[PDB]
């Protein structure tokens, strides 16, 4: 009981890393209009913040980082920089709204070089965060004597990272809730995904008192990235679904997942959360058989709070079009006659070509709206 | 640290569902002998049981469950029944290892006696389950599993059907039925939510005994706990535990076998076996971080067939992106395989653009030494 009220589960703000933690991700070079493409769409969508990769790293991602933050967009522009007073400056004129100071210990002086860069930012009027990187694999008693200390000078936030991905959710939980006791200012996190834990972690995090989670579209980032946008939503949804479908406009997450898809060279995998090819389907049949109720009793995500139209109850293979007809009217594409004709020339040009795959069906699909 | 003791992160066993659970996936459709082939490779792969389709479900499943339980596998075969006793006889004739009851209040208790009898009468091991375990009333849930235990099953069984549960919620039911009941606890987590992996971690925690998964998680909507997931999560947890038990090198032709019987991609960001799992970003973005890229490498290349983490600096296109790829993976490339690779990669790109995902969609029928 006393601890549920700590917990954010339906109060907090998404940290979106795309055009920051994304940029790490193995086929992404995002140049400057798909960057604002992207920062656009996900103003659109909802969330709180967007991250950019640093303005030090490079020119043009300087550049990005002013053209950005002059879009007029309503969420918050974070950026990070190292804990060097350079890198500050640099920071502070691209006009972000805030920025995070990252550190390692992956000890007197962290302290002290740490106090001279926070109170530079904050004379600039600008939020002020401050983590470490590899939180689960630093000595805890120093991590948790530095967070208290740069709490005593004052920051805005302060930020955990799993880096490595091999911390697990009653963990997380854990080292949270004792955060949570040692700062009194608001708690960020970032969860990386290689072992399967990045949204478990995101959401204790949440319970815990964290206020703040990173995620990036598709995951997409350093290896297999970390917690995933809409499969955040997912879980955040069926915690609260008032809260979660009036904040976020769930309905564009397909236009805004294929924009990234586009952009880096990669196929919606057919299980992916919410809007994968058989996210929302059941199995009809023999094997419908398999569970004591009735296949529809388990719809813990309702389809048309995303923007679909129902769970496709699949008997059979359905093949040529089909198979683009069932999708296109889960997926509220309302197709011309016209559509229609051209879906079903590409998709055998392809299949002619190559055995068709489930995914395939997405991927004709993409150039559509609803 | 007391819990610890109870804990089973480097002692449980899998029961590996794609026979079962994959058979709800949306677009599997199994013959008999890609079942064959499937349970065949999960033998050597290494899993203690497999599960199959409940016999009763058609005549096809009955055959196919008799087949398997004659390939003289090492595992154990187990199927599924509801709590009738017809269902019941059809099972124990099949040649089964193990009988999952699955329910959904002293009537409930009275028919399952006897079955649970029965099935134990003819020497076979006997597991009790509830389905929606998480949105049934946990009081009569628990005085269920209490009684069954009196009467003596082999073990019990959760199930997440609905995939809401959360970790912690996870951890504390398991943690209760633990101090219930004086048998072994099977778990099954599905992954609506994303919970699915972190669900089985916790239950292992908690100490349950058996975890089960799905080829590539294929199920039921977006499934549940993958198998290869698991396993790289059970590998950081204990590296020599799981590298000897399994043969974590024959993964990726498992899931190429269970991907082309599907008809599905490997994912690009899929665990172990996915395109990008295994890299790192050079470059500007590589400065994103403070360590080097090789400081984060929590999975090791060569303990899961691979030759070592792909640095990324530019956009590797062609003939160049196969060749990366397949140094990745080991697999030797003649010159006339590296020809027709080639030939290909381009006779689809003059269809339509790449995708990362065609690079090990062409790869596919290439297999490591
Ligand atoms: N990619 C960085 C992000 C750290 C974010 C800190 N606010 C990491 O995994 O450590
Ligand atoms: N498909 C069933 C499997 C139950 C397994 C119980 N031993 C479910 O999700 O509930
Ligand atoms: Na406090
Ligand atoms: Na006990
Ligand atoms: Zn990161
Ligand atoms: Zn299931």
């Amino acid at each position: 009981n006393p601890s549920d009220f700590l917990s954010r589960v339906n109060n907090f703000s998404i940290i979106e890393s795309t055009l920051r933690e994304g940029e790490q991700f193995a086929n992404a070079f995002f140049d400057t209009e798909k960057k604002i493409q992207i920062a656009k769409a996900l103003d659109n969508f909802g969330v709180d913040y967007i991250e950019l990769t640093s303005p030090v790293a490079s020119e043009q991602s300087r550049q990005d980082c002013e053209a950005i933050c002059k879009l007029g967009l309503k969420c918050k522009i974070l950026t990070h920089i190292r804990c060097h007073m350079d890198d500050a400056r640099v920071a502070v004129e691209t006009g972000v709204d805030g920025v995070d100071v990252v550190i390692g210990t992956s000890m007197t002086y962290i302290i002290d070089s740490a106090t001279e860069v926070i109170n530079f930012v904050k004379s600039k009027g600008i939020e002020v965060r401050f983590s470490s990187e590899d939180s689960f694999r630093s000595d805890l008693v120093d991590l948790l004597s530095l967070y208290k200390a740069v709490d005593k000078i004052g920051v805005n936030r302060v930020g955990i990272a799993d880096t490595v991905g091999c911390a697990t959710p009653r963990q997380v939980y854990d080292l949270i809730r004792t955060l949570r006791g040692v700062v009194s200012c608001d708690i960020e996190c970032h969860f990386h995904n290689d072992t399967g834990m990045a949204i478990a972690n995101a959401y204790c995090a949440l319970e815990a008192g964290a206020t703040h989670i990173d995620t990036s579209i598709l995951g997409i980032g350093e290896r297999n990235g970390i917690t995933p946008l809409g499969a955040l939503l997912a879980r955040m949804y069926v915690t609260d679904r008032e809260y979660i479908t009036h904040k976020y406009k769930l309905n564009q997450l397909r236009e805004l997942e294929n924009l990234v898809a586009d952009a880096v060279e990669v196929q919606i995998p057919f299980n992916n959360y919410i809007t994968g090819m058989c996210a929302f389907t059941h199995k009809a049949g023999i094997h419908a058989k398999a569970i004591l109720a009735n296949p529809s009793t388990y719809e813990i995500l309702k389809p048309e709070d995303f923007g679909m139209s129902r769970y496709v109850h699949v008997g059979s293979r359905l093949t040529g079009w089909n198979a683009i007809k069932s999708r296109a009217e889960q997926l509220n594409l309302h197709l011309t006659d016209a559509q229609a004709k051209e879906l079903t020339v590409r998709i055998k040009k392809l299949a002619d070509v190559r055995t068709l795959a489930m995914d395939d069906v997405d991927r004709v699909l993409r150039e559509y709206h609803a």
